[PDB]
């Protein structure tokens, strides 16, 4: 029998199944807007049971560093979020909006009035890195502005208030983005961080922002409505840390401690294998020390395949597996690793292009 398709407990959600779909930008939210395009897409790949993240949907007007993804900061957003979830959840899935801020990963074009990215850091990406355009070219990161306290508990009210507009449109939680990078890996990550107050320094200080946005979300929504998702050890816009082994621990300590706190456990952790890029011993024992380290459910992603999930669940090293890319060339993905029928090729050349139709949801069906 095929493990992935035991049942599984994720709190009070029961999943029929343990095929996740990873959230994935994928930029047909137009003007941040959820369009009908993307209640068709997440139709496609819903099942009765299986366990479905969004893309990374915006918390503000400053969190965006690409064209034309989601946000669940306003009501307009809320409304046309509402018809997607309604469309997945018909199809009997349970659905997490994943928020994203991407701090220093931005642009002036993706900022109100032009303004400079919010960081932990004034240090800028490197210019090994470059970002996607709304007209499909390259630019150059920018020095980000380094944020001061007040402007960081904002941050935090604004997680807090995304997950209540969440929670408004029907979502069945959300997902904390703090991985690749992104403004919480900036405060993170000992090569970004280089402050000298009360959120930098120590590994300690370090955790103290991602622990103040899952505490901010666990008191809005409830622990078991909230995943978290890090990558203490990727290779993704400059974010690198002297001792990833550590950094991850001092997460999973942090979120133990969250749960102990507040009687309940999240939803799950979420971590990237330190394999996946944008563009091996060591590698999977970090993910089992990790898992063995936090008290609950331990979602793998990052390069899995049929077989390596298989392998993921029956060997314990985690309880659910996430796939990517093979979602988006096959909708029903969950079926074909079922049956072991050959899957479809993606097209990379139409992940984050507009078109509603065309490499989103024109992917054939077996
Ligand atoms: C087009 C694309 C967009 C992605 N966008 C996000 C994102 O918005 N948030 C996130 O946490 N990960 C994102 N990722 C990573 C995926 O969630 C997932 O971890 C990865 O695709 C899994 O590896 P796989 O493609 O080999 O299955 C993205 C990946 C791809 C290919
Ligand atoms: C390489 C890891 O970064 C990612 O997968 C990502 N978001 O998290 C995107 C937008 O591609």
């Amino acid at each position: 029998n095929n493990p992935l398709f035991s049942p599984y407990k994720m709190g009070k959600f029961n999943l029929s199944h343990r095929v996740v779909l990873a959230p994935m930008t994928r930029c047909r939210a137009l003007n941040n807007i959820p369009q009908a395009a993307l209640g068709e897409y997440y139709e496609q790949r819903a099942t009765a049971g299986g366990f479905l993240i969004t893309e990374g949907t915006m918390i503000s007007p400053t969190s965006a560093g690409f064209p034309h993804v989601p946000g669940i900061f306003t009501k307009e957003q809320v409304r046309e979020w509402k018809k997607i979830v309604d469309v997945v959840h018909a199809k009997g899935a349970v659905i997490f909006c994943q928020l994203w801020h991407v701090g220093r990963a931005s642009h002036e074009v993706y900022q109100p009035a032009g303004a400079a990215p919010i960081s932990s850091t004034e240090k800028p990406i490197s210019n090994r890195w470059r970002i996607l355009m709304p007209d499909g070219t390259h630019g150059i990161y920018p020095k980000p502005r380094a944020i001061g306290t007040y402007e960081i508990s904002q941050v935090v009210e604004d997680y807090r208030r995304s997950a209540l507009n969440a929670i408004e449109a029907g979502f069945d939680g959300i997902e904390i983005h703090g991985a690749h990078g992104f403004l919480i890996d900036q405060f993170l990550k000992d090569g970004i961080n280089d402050r000298t107050d009360e959120y930098g320094g120590s590994l300690a200080n370090r955790c103290k922002f991602i622990t103040q946005v899952v505490q901010a979300v666990v008191s809005a929504i409830g622990a078991d409505r909230v995943g978290v998702r890090v990558s203490p050890a990727i290779d993704h816009l400059d974010a690198m840390d002297s001792n990833p082994l550590s950094l991850g621990l001092a997460v999973v300590e942090r979120l133990n401690k969250i749960q102990l706190h507040s009687g309940s456990k999240l939803a799950y952790l979420h971590v990237t294998q330190p394999r996946y890029v944008a563009y091996e011993e060591e590698e999977a024992r970090l993910m089992r020390t990790l898992r063995n380290a936090y008290q609950g459910t331990f979602i793998c992603s990052g390069g899995y395949t049929r077989e390596l999930g298989i392998e993921a669940v029956a060997q314990g090293d985690a309880d659910l597996v996430s796939y990517g890319r093979l979602f988006i060339s096959n909708p029903d993905l969950v079926m074909r690793i079922k049956l072991n029928a050959p899957l479809n090729k993606y097209n990379r050349k139409t992940f984050y292009t507009q078109d509603p139709v065309v490499g989103y949801t024109d992917y054939p069906f077996l």
